[PDB]
């Protein structure tokens, strides 16, 4: 028998539990309701509640009975409505028959109003700090505002309602002009705008343009308040035009831009449909918007942004709190060069990306069914089978599944107080019989293993004498969290690892235990790290960390806390050692990789998983991993595993991943198993070619990994995280820049195969066929299931590993500390500069320089010493000669001689790419390629109408030509670009006309010319034919007809633009 009541209960953002108050922090004029319970359901039960207002006891309030469900009564008390600074106290109670009665409680709550910011009556300018004094609303707070630059670009405003508590110091290089109706204070880089009567704020940058301004009815900043010592939630509220975008907020399912949503700053684990229940694992307090800015609350307590959700013109935030009257507000308005240097800005004040080494972005091979040793040995025999070279290995289903540090059938002598075993304690059985040997294999292999872990002491009641050890030493030294009545901290019954204490990760002496425990799996195991699954487990408004902070603080940083450790850990023993996670919030960055978690092997589901990687990557989470094709659900599809594969081979970090533990038939997402479940062994060499690109693309890869820890790019972004005035580019969510060059568009809707790509300004480059499309425009790209469109940005300088055949998807292998062919790809526009990061020697920065000069026929590049030899390929016509530092290099006319020769150069006609190689020396070398061209346009790629392509004449440029073109309503059409800028070029048009001389008319934006076009001595002999044309800057529709006047069939190899 008994009776219940918690007024938080659980304090879950999205459910209630059945016995909580309501609401659980009331507000003036809110009417509060109990909900209690009693047990055994009996009649003759009474349910009341005592209790205090101001300190004064009131009448009795009784229950009125509510429902039943399984052994328990509901009952609701109604305690009406209360006034601003109303202290409530109450106890809940329960009888029968007048017998004994069982209560709960005291418990109190203070009832609140908002509060806001009315007028700044004086401003002080302290140097590196700037006081707003202000006046309120209401209540009898003196507030004041201070301002700080973290950088002159980046602004701090910390907010200290009672005006009790003072802001932080910043830099100094700013002025202030103080007048009677407003205050503006100036950066080189930032103009904020403040009047005083009533308050508000609008940021602009130096030149005057807006960046963003406090909602325009004012009395925008807020705090809800009892009025003496209470604060528990704090807003903003500023104006927003209806075409701004808002991205971020960590890792987001749903949408790429959350304009229309509240948005909640709340870490969960929700499985499968985080989409449509707009949860994510991954919470992150800042967005950047399109209008050149991000905003971030500096606050680990829940918020909720309201963006544009409420009043189609305006943004909210509102803030939580613990009451604490001393906890500031503390947020930033941070500007910068551009979208990715405002997250760099963001990395200054939450920590930056920590580089991993290069095994990280080789693929990773993992299933959840690899339960022992002849799993291992079958997948890394499967994989070598069939030319799978993959750099990283996890295990989740290798421990005794009870303390989840010891190995599976490991037998040994028990352990009490809390001792640490070492590799000798153990017998090694069954299932993993040298698990050291194990981790040799791998390493053979060329891999690197990490195992799965949780931040929780399992307890589902069952005996197990370690972890009984392990639990009792735990509780004895408070290593866990404490409930908030000296009890230790258990996850919630009905979520997973219900019942299992926490480890709390803010107590240094709790972490160096639990770390302890694993230690031997780095000093004699060797592992490369861990799989540091979970911790969305903080419940409970009363929960209390070792730090002094409760359970609404820590719910967001407890991840972060956990995954922290556990890599500094990793990392102090293993230097090599990487940590992949799911969970986090602001600094996650510092911590490894990032997976999209679970989620199931449909289209659907490849789409949420792409917005998940966007928004994490403007978030500031730029290792970023998902499984590709889903973990989960009908086995995937043919169709979507090749999908999944070209997204995960151009993704951050690629890894494969299957959910069930002891499947038949396998759930492996290994490509060797998708085409023993499929069926379809193309899916293979499909794989393969993917692999084997990412493999050749890894020193570009590598780069921009780099560039992510240093200067806060992401790998992976949004496309208008680089071109944000682009209004075609602002809700894009189907295609991404990876790298600083790179556009890939993955198809992610069953059944497509005509792509659509926006592309941006300037010339877009196909880098598997060398097909140019010019900017500005949405294209159609024909993509079969194999094929993936894959851009390269005008200026373009990408650096690859390639073997001797100089192709893409072509196997390198995975060995790490070398190159085979090291080549620099370039695609010449302008002057173009690239810093590749040569980690093969030593990590030297190498700065490569291209200089286009079409105009006068050169391309010229600057090679900076280099270890090894070097390939170019750099698109572009054939040269007449090629000279390093002045000298003449040989012309190979084959593959083969070019392999032979120790320098020369040699001409790609199927690609348009020129070779150059270059020995290593100690000394920078000049480039020249002399007589080259613009590559051309091929007529096999232009816009087709009544005709087709063909192969069969030798001597065609590109894959073809456009053959016969003969009839009226037939014509190619080409996007031209001019190569300098509005003026008049030399158009050559390179054709074969075997039985008579021929005319075709070309309009050029419009304007018609006819054109005539010699008999050529047969159908395999070529001629070019010069057109003068006149170019605007940009694109230029060229059209090529056959009208009533014009004669003859011809074949149409291409046309190169030219002075
Ligand atoms: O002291 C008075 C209280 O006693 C209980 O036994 C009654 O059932 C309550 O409704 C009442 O408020
Ligand atoms: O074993 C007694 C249990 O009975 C249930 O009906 C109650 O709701 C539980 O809170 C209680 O612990
Ligand atoms: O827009 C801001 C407002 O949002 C509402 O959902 C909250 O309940 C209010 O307390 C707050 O003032
Ligand atoms: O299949 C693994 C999944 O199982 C679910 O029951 C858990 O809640 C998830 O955290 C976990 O990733
Ligand atoms: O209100 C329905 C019922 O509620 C509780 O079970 C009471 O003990 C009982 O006396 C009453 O009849
Ligand atoms: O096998 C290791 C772990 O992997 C799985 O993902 C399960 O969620 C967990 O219950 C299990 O213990
Ligand atoms: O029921 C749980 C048990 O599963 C398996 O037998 C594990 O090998 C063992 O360590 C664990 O106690
Ligand atoms: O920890 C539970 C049990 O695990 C292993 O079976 C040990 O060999 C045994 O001594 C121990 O009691
Ligand atoms: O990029 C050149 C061409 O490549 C492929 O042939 C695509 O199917 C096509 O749409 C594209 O225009
Ligand atoms: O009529 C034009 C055609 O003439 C010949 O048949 C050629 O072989 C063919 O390549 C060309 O397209
Ligand atoms: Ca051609
Ligand atoms: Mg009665
Ligand atoms: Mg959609
Ligand atoms: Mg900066
Ligand atoms: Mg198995
Ligand atoms: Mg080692
Ligand atoms: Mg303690
Ligand atoms: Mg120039
Ligand atoms: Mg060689």
């Amino acid at each position: 028998d008994g009776e219940y009541h918690s007024p938080y209960g659980d304090d879950d953002l999205y459910t209630v539990q059945p016995t909580e108050r309501s609401p659980r922090d009331p507000k003036a004029g809110e009417d509060v309701i109990l909900n209690i319970t009693t047990w055994p359901i009996e009649n003759g039960q009474d349910v009341w509640v005592e209790w205090t207002k101001n300190g004064v006891a009131q009448e009795n309030v009784t229950a009125a009975y509510d429902y039943n469900s399984g052994n328990n009564t509901y009952w609701k008390a109604d305690l009406g409505k209360f006034e601003k600074g109303d202290e409530i106290t109450y106890t809940t109670k329960g009888s029968t028959n007048g017998g004994t009665a069982y209560e709960s409680g005291p418990f109190t709550f203070y009832v609140t109003d908002w509060e806001y910011v009315q007028d700044v009556t004086s401003v002080v300018d302290n140097g590196d700090s700037i006081t707003l004094n202000m006046t309120a609303t209401a209540g009898d707070f003196s507030p004041k505002l201070y301002l700080s630059f973290e950088d002159l670009d980046t602004l701090r405003m910390e907010l200290s309602p009672t005006g009790k508590e003072t802001g932080h110091a910043g830099k100094s290089g700013y002025t202030v002009e103080d007048t009677a109706e407003k205050v503006t204070v100036t950066t080189e880089d930032l103009s904020i705008e403040i009047q005083k009567s009533p308050y508000r704020m609008e940021v602009h940058q130096a030149d005057g343009t807006l960046l963003t301004s406090e909602y325009t009815t004012a009395n925008s900043l807020g705090w809800l308040t009892d009025g003496k010592n209470v604060i528990n939630q704090y807003q903003n509220n500023f104006m927003t035009p209806s075409d701004e975008a808002f991205y971020g907020f960590g890792e987001r399912y749903d949408t790429i831009n959350q304009r229309g949503k509240d948005v909640e700053t709340y870490v969960y684990n929700e499985y499968q449909d985080q989409a449509q229940t707009e949860r994510t694992y991954l919470a992150v307090p800042f967005f950047v918007s399109a209008n050149k800015y991000g905003m971030y609350v500096n606050s680990d307590f829940h918020s909720q942004f309201q963006m544009a959700s409420k009043v189609e013109d305006k943004y909210s935030f509102v803030l939580d709190n613990d009451g604490d009257m001393t906890n500031m507000l503390d947020y930033y308005v941070i500007s910068g060069k551009d979208q990715n240097d405002i997250v760099n800005n963001y990395t200054d004040i939450t920590g930056k990306t920590t580089l991993l080494p290069k095994w990280a972005f080789g693929l990773w091979m993992s299933a959840n069914e690899w339960d022992r040793e002849s799993d291992v040995s079958s997948a890394l025999s499967n994989a070598k089978a069939n030319d799978i070279p993959a750099t990283g290995f996890v295990l989740e289903q290798w421990s005794d599944e009870e303390t989840y540090y010891i190995w599976n059938n490991a037998t040994y002598t028990a352990k009490k107080n809390g001792e640490a075993f070492s590799y000798d304690d153990f017998t090694f059985n069954g299932k993993w019989t040298d698990p050291k040997g194990m981790v040799d294999s791998v390493h053979d292999a060329g891999m690197n293993i990490v195992l799965w872990q949780v931040p929780v002491l399992k307890d589902d009641g069952t005996v197990y004498e370690q972890r009984d050890n392990d639990e009792e030493y735990m509780i004895s030294q408070g290593y866990s969290a404490d409930d908030g009545t000296g009890a230790p901290y258990r996850v919630p019954a009905s979520q997973w690892f219900g019942n299992g204490i926490l480890l709390d990760f803010t107590n240094k002496d709790a972490v160096d235990w639990w770390t302890s425990q694993r230690e031997y799996l780095l000093t004699e195991v060797g592992i490369d790290g861990f799989k540091t699954d979970g911790g969305e487990m903080v419940w409970g408004r009363d929960t209390t960390f070792s730090n002094g902070e409760k359970g609404q603080e820590m719910r967001n940083r407890y991840p972060t806390d956990y995954v922290s450790s556990y890599f500094d850990f990793a990392k102090s023993i293993n230097p090599e050692a990487v940590s992949f996670s799911r969970s986090g919030t602001s600094g996650a960055q510092k911590s490894g990789i990032y997976w999209s978690g679970d989620q199931t092997s449909t289209f659907d589901s490849f789409q949420a998983s792409l917005k998940a990687g966007l928004s994490a990557s403007t978030s500031g989470v730029s290792y970023w991993a998902w499984d590709m094709a889903g973990f989960t659900g009908d086995y995937p599809t043919a169709e979507l595993y090749k999908r999944a594969t070209a997204m995960a081979a151009f993704a951050p970090i690629m890894q494969f991943h299957s959910e069930k533990s002891d499947p038949s038939p396998s759930e492996e997402r290994s490509p060797w198993n998708a085409v023993a479940r499929t069926g379809d062994e193309t899916i293979l060499p499909t794989f393969q070619k993917y692999l084997y690109t990412r493999m050749n693309l890894l020193p570009y890869i590598y780069t921009a990994a780099k560039d992510t820890a240093d200067n806060g790019k992401s790998m992976m972004r949004q496309m208008a995280m680089d071109y944000p005035e682009d209004v075609n580019a602002r809700d894009l969510d189907e295609q991404y820049m990876f790298g600083d060059d790179l556009l890939v568009a993955p198809i992610v809707q069953e059944g497509q195969t005509e792509k659509e790509v926006y592309l941006p300004e300037g010339e877009w480059v196909d880098i598997w066929n060398g097909g140019v499309h010019p900017g500005g425009e949405t294209i159609s790209y024909y993509a079969d299931v194999d094929t993936l469109p894959v851009f390269a940005k005008a200026g373009a300088i990408i650096p690859m590993n390639m073997t001797d055949g100089y192709q893409l998807g072509q196997n390198v292998g995975n060995d790490l500390k070398s190159y085979d062919n090291l080549t620099f790809r370039v695609y010449p526009s302008g002057d173009s500069e690239y810093s590749f990061y040569d980690d093969v020697n030593g990590g030297e920065m190498r700065d490569i320089s291209v200089s286009e000069d079409f105009a006068n026929e050169k391309v010229s590049v600057d090679l900076p010493a280099m270890a090894d030899e070097t390939t170019m390929q750099v698109f572009s016509t054939e040269p007449t000669s090629v000279t390093i530092d002045g000298a003449d290099v040989a012309k190979a006319d084959t593959l083969d001689a070019f392999n032979e020769a120790t320098t020369g150069y040699y001409y790609d006609t199927v690609q348009n790419l020129t070779y150059v190689k270059a020995a290593a020396k100690d000394a920078k070398q000049a480039i020249v390629l002399n007589g080259v061209n613009h590559a051309p346009y091929e007529a096999e790629f232009g816009h087709l109408t009544n005709v087709t392509t063909a192969s069969d004449h030798a001597g065609y440029t590109g894959t073809g030509f456009v053959a016969g073109f003969d009839a009226e309503k037939e014509a190619v059409e080409f996007d031209i670009d001019a190569v300098d800028g509005a003026s008049d070029y030399t158009m050559e048009v390179r054709y074969s006309a075997g039985v008579e001389d021929a005319t075709r008319t070309v309009y050029i934006n419009g304007k018609k010319q006819q054109i005539t076009l010699p008999k050529t001595a047969n159908w395999d002999t070529w001629n070019t034919v010069e057109v003068p044309v006149t170019l605007q800057a940009g694109n230029n529709q060229v059209v090529f007809d056959f009208e009533a006047d014009d004669t003859a069939g011809i074949n149409f190899d291409h046309v190169v633009i030219k002075k």
